[PDB]
């Protein structure tokens, strides 16, 4: 009969309930700002969605962030635009603080705070206990916010992590595959990295929710502590769940697809194999021995479920014995 349905155990109604206007972005009405008062001075990157680019507020003279939107994104720059808008104000979350139509591709650029020329994997492979520690609570601000929010982020990893760490200061950028959360609905798999998809994407299962943003920071987190990037280094997406699957095992990755009434592609006869669950302690080394903690091995085990409804919330991720050495 197919794949049972799932629902998120946490913000499951915050959609149904507000006006749509909030979570209707088809509807939304656009407030265009004035493209000349930004000055792009230096490209950061490309990718497939959009240009980003340094800049300058000639009014205030402020550093700024000026993402241009390709044109092979229409429609779904409107899902972006509200989600932003929805979230602006949050912790840790980029603050949009402009909408200007882009004079060369004729497509909307939008202009955000700087934090710094300074990636979260710049750093990440780098930090003391403390600091992971600290840096992952202040993520999960930015999650506990646009999970309460309906929204899912749904491309957690280290280079959507901006930190000004000279400052500690941290923001939570690139919300471009960002959706609300609507129970019973069935997402595109095709969303997130490819070694932070969850196992619900790898294993095409559409009815998935904010927790999928909690397996992605388990991916982060493993990655820091034992030193290992990334953490499940998968060849293509079928790989990516073998390279899962010798850490967590064949037989709770089974329990996982019959609760759920899921089909494993065919092709994954071949290559899965049959593997034991390891102990978390295997991964520890001299080299990464600092940073694992009984406290930080039960926080990473506790994401890294193939169970999406099993996984910490981020309200719950927070409570955790692993933050109670952070300052707040
Ligand atoms: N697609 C995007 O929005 C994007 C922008 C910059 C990058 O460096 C990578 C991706
Ligand atoms: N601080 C930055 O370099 C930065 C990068 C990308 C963003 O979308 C926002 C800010």
């Amino acid at each position: 009969s197919g794949p049972v349905p799932s629902r998120a155990r946490v913000y499951t109604d915050v959609n149904t309930h507000r006006p749509s206007e909030y979570w209707d972005y088809e509807s939304h009405v656009v407030e265009w700002g004035n493209q000349d008062d930004y000055q792009l001075v230096r490209k950061l990157g490309r990718g497939k969605y959009s240009e980003v680019f340094e800049a300058i507020n000639i009014t205030n003279n402020e550093k700024v962030v000026v993402k241009i939107l390709k044109p092979v994104a229409a429609a779904k720059i409107k899902r972006e635009i509200k989600i932003l808008e929805n979230l602006r104000g949050g912790p840790n979350i980029i603050t949009l603080a402009d909408i200007v139509k882009d004079p060369v591709s004729r497509t909307p650029a939008l202009v955000f705070e700087h934090v710094n020329n300074t990636d979260f994997k710049q750093l990440y492979q780098t930090l003391t206990d403390y600091d992971i520690r600290f840096y992952m609570y202040e993520i999960l601000k930015a999650l506990d916010y646009c999970h309460s929010m309906g929204i899912m982020h749904r491309d957690v990893k280290p280079h959507n992590v901006m930190i000004d760490h000279e400052h500690r200061k941290l923001r939570l950028i690139d919300w471009g595959l960002a959706e609300f959360y609507h129970p019973g609905q069935e997402y595109n798999v095709r969303v997130a990295s490819r070694y932070f998809k969850g196992p619900e994407l790898l294993v095409d299962y559409q009815m998935y929710d904010y927790s999928l943003d909690m397996w992605s920071l388990g991916c982060m987190l493993a990655s820091m502590i034992f030193r290992k990037e990334p953490f499940f280094h998968g060849h293509d997406n079928y790989d990516q769940l073998v390279r899962i699957a010798k850490v967590l095992g064949t037989e709770d990755l089974y329990d996982y697809i019959d609760k759920y009434n899921i089909e494993l592609d065919p092709r994954f006869n071949d290559i899965l194999g049959r593997h034991s669950r390891k102990r978390w302690e295997r991964f520890v080394h001299s080299e990464n021995q600092h940073l694992v903690s009984p406290e930080a091995l039960d926080f990473l085990d506790k994401l890294l479920r193939y169970d999406h409804q099993s996984r910490l919330t981020a309200r719950e991720a927070m409570e955790h014995p692993y933050f109670y050495t952070v300052v707040k």
